């Protein structure tokens, strides 16, 4: 069906939500730009944590070292993935940017991977993909600017709530704490 008022196909896809299906949306491997999808990163029944953001997004950068600490802490039972998306504060935007990072809006995967490289120089050994230039995953996960998720066996277990910045990491840590506790007992 076509929308008379857009001329585009009619959307029938419900927005991502907890307890709903995790979109198997498209992403790009930085080395060689091969097409991949979010669920390619799920390892059997292990939860997969998704971390969307960019270098010019201050809350994303503010939590990176805490995120890396979560990887060390929970990697026994949980997998982690960073998705590098459109810049929050591009250097060539309308409003002037004071971000420590000076990155123009990506015009191609070569630009986006260049930006992601700046990130990867921190975050040694973290799994990282790029969103497609069509912003497939950002759109499917409502994850522009930045967002955190947990998915497990194709289902969204945790959707990072919009609201005061700071809480998203503590709320994710809470989810991971409770899962680890179910698996192994409370840590002393």
């Amino acid at each position: 069906g076509i929308d008379p008022f857009t001329g585009q196909k009619l959307d029938f896809f419900k927005q991502a939500h907890e307890g709903g299906p995790a979109p198997n949306s498209e992403v790009v491997r930085p080395d060689g730009f091969q097409s991949q999808r979010i669920l390619d990163y799920a390892q059997g029944t292990r939860p997969l944590v998704l971390n969307f953001g960019s270098c010019t997004c201050p809350p994303f950068m503010a939590r990176m070292s805490a995120f890396q600490r979560l990887v060390t802490k929970y990697q026994r039972d949980v997998d982690f993935l960073i998705i590098y998306i459109e810049e929050a504060h591009p250097s060539d935007g309308w409003v002037t940017t004071d971000s420590p990072y000076v990155i123009p809006q990506h015009r191609s995967l070569e630009d986006r991977v260049s930006a992601a490289r700046v990130l990867q120089q921190g975050a040694p050994g973290c799994a990282l993909v790029l969103d497609t230039m069509a912003n497939s995953s950002s759109s499917a996960y409502g994850a522009y600017f930045e967002r955190l998720y947990v998915i497990q066996s194709g289902t969204i277990m945790y959707q990072g709530g919009r609201g005061p910045d700071g809480y998203q990491v503590s709320e994710l840590r809470t989810w991971l704490e409770r899962y680890d506790e179910q698996l192994h007992g409370t840590r002393p």
